[PDB]
Parts: structure tokens; C-alpha cells; sequence
């Protein structure tokens, strides 16, 4: 099964990697052309549009989805027809669903990606490749796609799930390293080190995360029971949270943060229900 | 051992905490403002006539109550030579502030005090799922050792300073009011696809994962005043930022959050730290 790839920045290469590796007739581009790839088996191209024709399966990986318009517009109507196309450029939801849109007025099929990975994880069990789209478009290309990583997973028919899957696991992820820094910097103010901290922390990380499924139940069904941690009885730890962070003149911008939230939910008159009531105030504005 | 230790407070923490201590084969008197709040007098336990009769039943003290206001109301007003030549723990959540405050108090009262944080709830009081932090001199915490493990394995000794069991107990909350307000943010914006919760939590674990096992690395960026890009700058950050803002506002789910992180991120390139690694934001976090 031959594949293209276009685009060929630090992920670009890895994909195109995995796609050899796994004994596929690999097509390259990239704007800079110029090498190893093609000192590996690839078959180098001369233009986007000769990329195309070289495969039914086309992947894209550049920069942003202002690239993706800028190689893809000006091709000829009938260069992507029959055709399957893989965007697994990082981007937003409204740029997948406007790209599918493209897609299908162009006559192809078209998967929308997201990688959550480093290049060197690609084509291992350490990489995590999203698609989402039509299976009439990914049931085809299952074997291929897999070559990428066992963590290759398809989400659903929605082309706009990778792109919000990315970004749930991208606000957890800011999300733990500034609860880590807050931390960090409290235990500071007492002398206490970093790398003493943190296997403290890691170990709190893993009990928090086994409350998840839980409360992904709770938030499934509208219903937020107490559990004997009501949001009222959080309230007056937050505010400790607070007055020690002022009192010991490192940053309070977070724990007022996480108070606010709780205030509101209070003031909805949530104040007896568990914490995952919550997901109201996540939901507005 | 038949060593003797009273606990005063029997709310859930405080009942899970007797609880432990009559398990354990101790002689266990008790006490709580709402007398008779019973169970554990019907297990082995004696109860107690008032908190001055409590304290002068045993040489180690355990005092688990709402909050330190509570603490004050009812200690303040023991007689001088109460606590003396006692161990007391007070196992009551609160400030830094509030915790080297008692312990110059019960300096001064002729007591050897030791402050700390259960980090786990009542049930797990007793089991090797608990954890309960102390802190303060060794001389308070050794000659106790066997009677405090028997609150669960998890029951460890932080050090002598009379605050970092408070520091530490703060450093566990933020971290997990920050993950589960993350958690609730991804969940807000799959919700608009109609993906539900449970179908994304297992996706949500796997990463919680990954980055957890980053922060060993992080710590030793930070106890350096060290930090390297690794390929992953906080300038490179910044663009994904903005589109975790546009998609949020976009779907109309609150944005407040990732709008936060956004300006964290600003900041540190405006000291011009755009070209370090993500730890720098330390210095954010010490400030102000
Ligand atoms: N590497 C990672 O850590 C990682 C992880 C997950 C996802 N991703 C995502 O994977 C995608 C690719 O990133 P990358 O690793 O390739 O980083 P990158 O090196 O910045 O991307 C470079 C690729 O984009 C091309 N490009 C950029 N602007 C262009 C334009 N205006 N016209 C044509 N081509 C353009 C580059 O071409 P030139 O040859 O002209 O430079 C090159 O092919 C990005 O969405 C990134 O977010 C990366
Ligand atoms: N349970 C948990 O999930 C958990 C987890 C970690 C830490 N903790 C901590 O454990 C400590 C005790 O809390 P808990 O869960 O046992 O709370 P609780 O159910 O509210 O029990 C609170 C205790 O506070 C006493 N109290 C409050 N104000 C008082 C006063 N002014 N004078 C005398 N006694 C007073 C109550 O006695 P009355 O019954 O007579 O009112 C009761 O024994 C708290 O600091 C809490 O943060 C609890």
C-alpha cells in the first residue's frame, strides 16, 4: 500500500519513518526539500501535486492549518478524488470540521488528526495518534495507519474529536505543572527541595486520577451526591490555601482561582453537592 | 502495646482515629464536645468527663477537630501543668501559621508537640491506604513512633520544622483541585461533541500518567536555577495556548482557565524566559 507524506519537520520525518519501517512504497514533500528519507527506500517528489498522485493514502504534517490551506487550495479539483487524506496537523475543531468540509467538496474522503506524542515515539508502543472522520474513510487504511503505533486510535465520526481530545489532555497537562510549581514554591518558602517533593507528589497524582471514572459517572447521570465531600466543606481548606500562599508571599493567583469556581457553585446553591457539580461552571460563559 | 493514648475530637476523622488506636490493643480514653457520639465505648474505649480529664489519662495526646479555632477553645484554657512532660499531636488541618504557633505554645505549656495532616479519609485510617504526615522535633515523634504507625504504614515523619506538615498537606490539595478542574475543563469541551465522560476518562488517566513521570526532572531543573528547552521552549507553548482559548470561547464553555495559563506563560516571556523550559515558571509562582 503506497503512502504520501507531506510535510517534513521533526514529525514529518517520524511519520514517514514509521511508514517505511513498516514496508510501505513511501512518497515524500516538503517545501525545503532536501534526503535520508530517500537514502532510506522513499521515492522523493517534485511538486505537492505529484505527491497526490502518488498514493491513495496522503498524509499532512506541517506547521498549522494556515499551511494546510496554503498546499492543499491550490490543487486541481480532480487531484483528490478517490482519494483518502490525513491531516494529523495540531489544530482546532472549527479548522478539522472546515477542512472536512473541503475535503468532501473535493471529492475525498478525509480524516482529521492529532498526534500526542514525540517524533522519536512514533511507529513504538509509546505513541498516541488520534483520527477521527467516517470509517469508510479509516476501515480502509486501518493496517497502514496502525504502522504508526499501537496507540493508534480511532475516535469516531466526528472530524472535530482529535482536535478537542488534544486539547482536553493539553489543559491537564498546564494544569498539573502549575499545581506542581504552586507546590514547589510553598514548600520552598521552608527549605524543602524540589526532588524531595515530588515523589511526594506523584504518589497523590495516581490516587486523584482513580477518582476520574467516578466522577465521570457522576457527571453522565445529573447527579452530584455529597459523599460526605460536599463542595461547602472544601471551602474553608481553599481559603487556607489562600492565606497561607499570600502569607508566605509566593504567588495566590491559582488557589483564588480554585476558590472562585467553588463560590460560584455555592451561590447556585450546589454548596451540598460533590465536587464534580462543578462541570456547571466549566460549562458556562 | 498497652500504652495508653487519647483522642479528642469524634467527628468521622476522629472516630476513625480511636478506632485505630483500640485495634492496636492501646487503652484508649476519649473525648468530644458532643459526649456520647458511644460506638467506641462499647469496642474497648473509656470514655472521659471533661478535656482536662482526658489529657491527664494519657502521656500521648491526639487532637483531631474541625479547625484550629476549635484547637484553641479547647486547650487554651488547661492548666499549666496539664500537658506537662506530655506528647501532644494535633492531626487538625490548618496554616503553617497556625501549626508554629501551637508549637511555641506548648513549649511554653511544657509539652512536646508534634503537628500534622491526614491526607486520606476516615475509612482509610488504620489500613496501609492512609496517610498521615508529622512534623516536628525527633525527641516528640521517636518515643511514639510504634503507637503513631499503628494509623497505617503511610504514617511518615517529615522533619522538624513544625510546619511542613501543613506545607505539605497544601501542596496535595492545589495539586488536586488543579487536576480535577482540568479534568472538568476537558469534559466541558467533549461534552459539546456529545462524547461523554466515562468514554474520556480513560484517556485522560493515560496521560495524567505521562506527565507525572516528567516532574522528577523538573525538580531537578528548579533545585538548579537551571532551565534548558529540551526542543519544548515556553515560546513554543504559547501558540497552542491561544487555540485552547479559541476553541473554549468558540464552543461557549468557560475559558477562564486556559486564559490563566495563558498569562502565566506571558509573563515568564516578558522577563524574557520565552526560551526556557516550562520550569521556569517557578519564578511566577514565587512571586507576587
Ligand atoms: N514534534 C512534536 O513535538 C509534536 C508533537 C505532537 C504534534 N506535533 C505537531 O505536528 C505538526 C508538525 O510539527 P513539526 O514537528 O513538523 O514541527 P515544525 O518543524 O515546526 O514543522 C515544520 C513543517 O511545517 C512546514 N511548514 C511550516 N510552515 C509552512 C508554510 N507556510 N508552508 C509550507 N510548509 C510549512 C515546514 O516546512 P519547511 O521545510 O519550509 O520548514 C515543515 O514541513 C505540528 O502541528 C505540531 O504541532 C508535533
Ligand atoms: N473526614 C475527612 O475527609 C478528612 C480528611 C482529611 C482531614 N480531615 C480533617 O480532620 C479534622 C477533623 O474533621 P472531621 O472530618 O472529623 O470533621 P467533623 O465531622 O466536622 O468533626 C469535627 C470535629 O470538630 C469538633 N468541633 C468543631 N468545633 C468545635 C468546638 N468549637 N469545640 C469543640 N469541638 C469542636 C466536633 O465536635 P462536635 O461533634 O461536638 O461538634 C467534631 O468532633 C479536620 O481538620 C479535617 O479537615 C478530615
Amino acid at each position: 500500500t503506497p503512502v504520501t507524506v507531506i510535510g517534513l519537520g521533526l514529525m514529518g520525518q517520524a511519520l514517514a519513518g514509521a511508514f517505511l519501517g513498516a514496508g510501505h512504497p513511501t512518497t515524500v514533500w516538503n517545501r525545503t526539500a532536501a534526503e535520508p528519507l530517500v537514502a532510506r527506500g522513499a521515492k522523493s517528489a517534485g511538486s505537492v501535486a505529484e505527491a497526490v498522485a502518488a498514493s491513495p493514502l496522503v498524509v499532512v504534517c506541517v506547521s498549522d492549518y494556515d499551511a494546510v490551506h496554503a498546499l492543499l487550495d491550490p490543487l486541481d479539483g480532480t487531484a483528490l478524488q478517490g482519494r483518502t487524506l490525513v491531516n494529523l496537523t495540531s489544530g482546532t475543531s472549527a479548522q478539522a470540521r472546515e477542512r472536512a468540509a473541503w475535503a468532501d467538496g473535493r471529492g475525498a474522503d478525509y480524516l482529521d488528526g492529532a498526534i500526542l506524542a514525540g517524533p522519536a515515539a512514533i511507529g513504538t508502543a509509546d505513541a498516541v495518534v488520534l483520527l477521527s472522520g467516517p470509517r469508510s474513510a479509516f476501515d480502509p487504511h486501518a493496517s497502514a495507519l496502525g504502522g504508526l503505533g499501537a496507540g493508534t486510535t480511532y475516535l469516531g465520526a466526528d472530524h472535530g474529536l482529535a482536535s478537542l481530545y488534544d486539547a482536553a489532555g493539553l489543559v491537564m497537562m498546564w494544569s498539573i505543572l502549575n499545581g506542581f510549581l504552586q507546590g514547589a514554591a510553598l514548600l520552598g518558602t521552608a527549605g524543602v527541595d524540589a526532588t524531595t517533593f515530588a515523589p511526594f507528589i506523584t504518589q497523590g497524582i495516581g490516587t486523584v486520577a482513580d477518582w476520574l471514572p467516578g466522577y465521570a459517572r457522576q457527571i453522565d447521570d445529573g447527579a452530584y451526591p455529597a459523599d460526605d465531600a460536599a463542595i461547602d466543606t472544601h471551602l474553608a481548606t481553599m481559603e487556607h490555601l489562600i492565606h497561607e500562599s499570600e502569607f508566605l508571599g509566593v504567588n495566590a493567583e491559582l488557589p483564588r482561582f480554585i476558590k472562585a469556581l467553588a463560590d460560584r457553585a455555592v451561590a447556585d446553591g450546589h454548596g451540598g453537592s460533590g465536587y464534580p457539580a462543578l462541570i456547571e461552571q466549566f460549562r458556562t460563559h
